[PDB]
């Protein structure tokens, strides 16, 4: 079962990389790496907007699995990894860039409504080129959620005072990044997540911002003043349509204020949840990941 992964080098991809070589899978990644070369991963070179090009490589290294995380600004360079897939016929798996919401329950605003128009319309390809997939919605990556930061968890959360979104009493939820990692990878040859949305709704790791701020008080040993950033200022930052801040101001608005990861069943037969999949199988907590930073 090998698993090639595109966009390893990104911020998502690097921990869905090193839990595949963690897993003991022959693991390729594309180039466009010392620690993953120095862990086992063979490295190869293309992108994935070329079609002949990736019908070469899956054919030469004998591709099973296909991960795609590239960014938002490139989910469209997907549509000719798809069609060169459809053409070698042999993939056991393609997992493309999703990771975050369920695309087609979530209803963002602009500009964060394109980036789902844009996901939903590789998804559309995936399933009419009948390639086998599965949808990592694993919500949101554990770290302050800054409104406006892509890679939010490469920041320190604060240190002067809290902006608490609304009422700050929407649940969301949160995971590591080396969980992203480690589950999305179990998922990826399981006969039980073939043609299947999973969901990462980790109970412990259930939590509004107010609960998010009292963690971190309680690692800094110390609170901080709470101001409230409403419904309209994360709006107006979306409204400004600027890339890919704006974009993030939709997401927030969509989580904190709508309550886009906890408002709709995962009981039907295309849903899965992480948790019933792989029970006893226990994710690391909020409190764990934030004194991951506790250590500067
Ligand atoms: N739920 C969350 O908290 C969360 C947070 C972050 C992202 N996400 C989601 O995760 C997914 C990954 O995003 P990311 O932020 O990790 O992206 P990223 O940090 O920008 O990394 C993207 C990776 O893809 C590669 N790539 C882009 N275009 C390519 C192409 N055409 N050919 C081959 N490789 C290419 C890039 O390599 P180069 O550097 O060489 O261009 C880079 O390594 C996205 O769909 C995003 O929506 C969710
Ligand atoms: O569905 C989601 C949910 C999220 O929380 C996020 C998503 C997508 O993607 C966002 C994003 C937007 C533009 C990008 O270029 C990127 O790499 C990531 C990320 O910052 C947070």
């Amino acid at each position: 079962g090998r698993v090639l992964i595109a966009g390893a080098t990104g911020f998502i991809g690097q921990f869905v990389a090193t839990a595949s070589l963690d897993a003991h899978r022959p693991t390729y990644i594309l180039a466009r790496f010392k620690a993953l070369e120095d862990k086992g991963a063979i490295i190869v070179y293309g992108l994935i907007n070329e079609q002949e090009a990736m019908e070469k490589i899956l054919k030469e290294h004998e591709i099973d699995i296909v991960v795609s995380t590239v960014g938002g600004e490139s989910i469209l360079d997907q549509i000719a990894l798809v069609k060169a897939m459809k053409a070698v016929g042999t993939i056991k798996r393609f997992l493309p860039s999703e990771f975050g919401h369920d695309v087609n329950r979530a209803d963002p605003v602009e500009p964060g409504l394109n980036m789902y128009r844009e996901k939903r319309r590789v998804r559309q390809l995936v399933e009419e080129s009948g390639i086998p997939f599965t949808y990592i919605c694993c919500n949101s990556i554990a770290s302050w959620p800054y409104y406006n930061n892509i890679h939010p968890s490469e920041v320190l959360p604060p240190t002067d005072f809290f902006q608490i979104y609304g009422d700050g009493n929407v649940k969301a939820y949160f995971v590591a990044g080396t969980d992203i990692g480690k589950f999305t990878m179990k998922t990826v040859d399981d006969v039980r997540t073939l043609n299947k949305s999973v969901h990462f709704r980790p109970s412990c790791n259930c939590l509004n911002i107010n609960e998010l701020a009292s963690v971190w008080e309680k690692k800094i040993g110390r609170t901080l003043p709470r101001v409230t950033v409403t419904e309209d200022d994360l709006l107006a930052a979306a409204g400004e349509n600027i890339i890919p801040q704006s974009v993030v101001a939709a997401f927030t608005h969509d989580i904190f204020i709508k309550g886009c990861q906890v408002n709709f069943s995962i009981d039907g037969p295309e849903d899965v949840e992480v948790t019933t999949l792989y029970p006893e199988d226990s994710f690391r907590t909020v409190e764990e990941c934030f004194g991951e930073y506790i250590v500067k």
